[PDB]
C-alpha cells in the first residue's frame, strides 16, 4: 500500500506490511526502509525533517553539484551538495502496486527559491521509488528543458547504510580502484583488498559499472549490497568523532559507528546535457 501526508509518502510490501520505505517530501528524501521491520538506513536521531535544513541521514539527493564549486560562475553560488535536497518536491503519484512505485518531481518553479535565484537553470527531474520484496530502487531521470542553453550538472544519491559497529564492518569490491582522497587532497589506487574503517574518511572512487556491486560484511555476513546503473563514481564517507561532534543535527555522538555512506554518483566530472536530452540512472539496494 501507498499513504500520502501533508509532509511525506509512505510504501508498504503487499506481501509484508514490515517491508516499507518512507520519503520526505522535503527533498524527495528517503530516510527509512525496513526490511521485515529491520532499518537499513542510518538516521540521526537530531535529523531535522521539518523542511528547515537537509535531512542528517536516510538518502539525501545531491544535484546540481556535488561538493563546493569554485571554478564555474553560477554552480560556485551554491551550497555543498546542491538545491535538490533543499527543495521541496512534488508527489506525482503511484505508478504500481506491487511492487509499490511511486514518482516525485522538480522543477525551477517549485524549488528552493533563494537558491534558484542563485542557479537559474532549467531542469525537470524525475525520482521513482520502488520498493520490492527484498531491495530498494531509487532511479533519477533529468531533463534539459531548455530550448536554448547546455545543461551541466553532476548528481549523486548521498546514502546513509545502517550498520551494527563502523569497526568490525569491512567493504568489498573496490579494491585495486583509482580513488581521490579528499582529506590527503591526493589521488592513489586501492591496494588494499577490503576497504575498513579506523578514522575519518573521505574518498572518490572512479569507473564502477553496472557489473561490480559493492559489498558491506559485517562478522562474515553480507549485510548490504549496492549495485547502480550509470553512475560511474562511488563516495565513501564516515565523519568519525571530531566531525561528528560537530554536526549539531548529528545525533547520537557515538552514531558514526553506526553508518557508512556509500555514494554512488556521476562527479568526476560535469554531465552535459544538450537542449531537450534527457539522462537516467539508479541505485539499486538489496541483500545477496
Ligand atoms: O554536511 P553535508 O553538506 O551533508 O555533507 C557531508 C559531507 O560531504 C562530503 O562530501 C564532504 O567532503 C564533507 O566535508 C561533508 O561533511
Amino acid at each position: 500500500p501507498i499513504k500520502e501526508t501533508d509532509k511525506e509518502v509512505v510504501l508498504t510490501h503487499p506481501a509484508d506490511e514490515t517491508t516499507s520505505v518512507h520519503i520526505l517530501k522535503y527533498g524527495a528524501t528517503v530516510y527509512s526502509w525496513k526490511l521485515k521491520s529491520e532499518e537499513q538506513l542510518w538516521l540521526s536521531t537530531a535529523a531535522k525533517l521539518d523542511g528547515s535544513k537537509p535531512v542528517r541521514g536516510g538518502i539525501p539527493l545531491v544535484f546540481p553539484v556535488f561538493g563546493k564549486n569554485s571554478t564555474d560562475e553560477h554552480l560556485s553560488k551554491l551550497p555543498q551538495h546542491g538545491l535538490a535536497r533543499n527543495s521541496t518536491w512534488e508527489f506525482l503519484g503511484q505508478t504500481k502496486e506491487n511492487p509499490p512505485t511511486v514518482q516525485f518531481g522538480l522543477k525551477p518553479e517549485i524549488a528552493n527559491p533563494e537558491l534558484t535565484k542563485l542557479w537559474p537553470m532549467d531542469y525537470l527531474l524525475i525520482l521513482t521509488v520502488e520498493l520490492g520484496s527484498d531491495y530498494l530502487k531509487t532511479a533519477i531521470e533529468v531533463e534539459n528543458t531548455s530550448s536554448s542553453k547546455e545543461l551541466k550538472f553532476n548528481w549523486l544519491f548521498h546514502t546513509y547504510f545502517r550498520i551494527e559497529d563502523i569497526e568490525g564492518t569491512m567493504v568489498s569490491n573496490l579494491a585495486g580502484m583509482k580513488l581521490y582522497d579528499q582529506l590527503l587532497k591526493e589521488s592513489y589506487v586501492d591496494k588494499h583488498p577490503v576497504v575498513t574503517f579506523n578514522q575519518e574518511t573521505d574518498v572518490i572512487y572512479q569507473n564502477v559499472s553496472a557489473e561490480r556491486a559493492i559489498q558491506i560484511v559485517d562478522k562474515g555476513v553480507q549485510i548490504h549490497t549496492l549495485k547502480r546503473y550509470n553512475l560511474p563514481d562511488t563516495v565513501v564517507w564516515n565523519p568519525w568523532i571530531e566531525k561528528s561532534q560537530g554536526m549539531a543535527d548529528f545525533e547520537p555522538k557515538t552514531g558514526y559507528q553506526q553508518m557508512i555512506c556509500i555514494e554512488p554518483g556521476h562527479v568526476h566530472d560535469f554531465i552535459s546535457l544538450a537542449p531537450g536530452k534527457k539522462w537516467n540512472a539508479y541505485q539499486l539496494l538489496c541483500k545477496e
